[PDB]
């Protein structure tokens, strides 16, 4: 699989409206999907000095369990676009695996408004392309996304009803493990 290469972040966004709150994935898009399990996820994204950690939490809507982890990238010089290497952690936020030179995702924002974002992600192992999604995000659960993030969709060359709703997922989230 190759990741999506058409993308770059919207120049002109305010990046107070995407590193803020936390947010929800309502809607997916995955390319190639190596597992066949559904996964629901949420985090929260904080931005100091062109450097991005995010508490990042998935739920696994089929076996019902959930994992979490904590990245931690630089911003790009492009706007609103980091690769991430990633801790895994434990529901407390406790280290287990540590964050190496090899793993990493780069996230790249598409939208972003006061309710709502698009984001691309495109999560590499070494020298393979691992995952390619795009998320639709709002900042509590089960919100509609806006007007103007379903336009990006559209405007990104997708169709939002391909993409697969979170909704009918049964999803369960962990709200304390995200806050910070
Ligand atoms: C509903 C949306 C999402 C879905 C469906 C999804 C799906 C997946 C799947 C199937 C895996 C493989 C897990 C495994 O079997 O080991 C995975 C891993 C991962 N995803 Fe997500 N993902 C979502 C959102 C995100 C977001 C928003 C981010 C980052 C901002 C992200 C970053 C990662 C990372 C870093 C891993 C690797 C974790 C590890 O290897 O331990 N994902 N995702």
């Amino acid at each position: 699989m190759d990741c999506s290469t058409n993308i770059s972040p919207k120049q002109g966004l305010d990046k107070a409206k995407y590193f803020s709150g936390k947010w929800y994935v309502t809607h997916f898009l995955d390319k190639d999907p190596q597992v066949t399990d559904q996964y629901c996820s949420s985090f929260t994204p904080r931005e100091s000095d062109g450097t991005v950690k995010e508490a990042l939490y998935h739920y696994n809507a089929n076996k019902k369990t959930s994992f979490y982890n904590i990245g931690e990238g630089k911003l790009e010089s492009s706007g609103l676009q980091y690769t991430a290497k990633y801790k895994t952690v434990d529901k407390k936020k406790a280290v287990l695996k540590e964050a190496d030179e090899k793993n990493s995702y780069t996230l790249t924002v598409l939208e972003a408004d006061d309710s709502s974002a698009l984001v691309h992600i495109c999560l590499r192992e070494g020298s393979k392309d691992l995952g390619d999604l795009y998320t639709v995000l709002t900042h509590q659960k089960d919100a509609e996304p806006s007007a103007k993030v379903k336009s990006a969709v559209t405007q990104a060359g997708l169709q939002l009803s391909q993409f697969v709703g979170t909704k009918d997922l049964g999803c369960q989230y962990d709200d304390q493990f995200t806050s910070l």
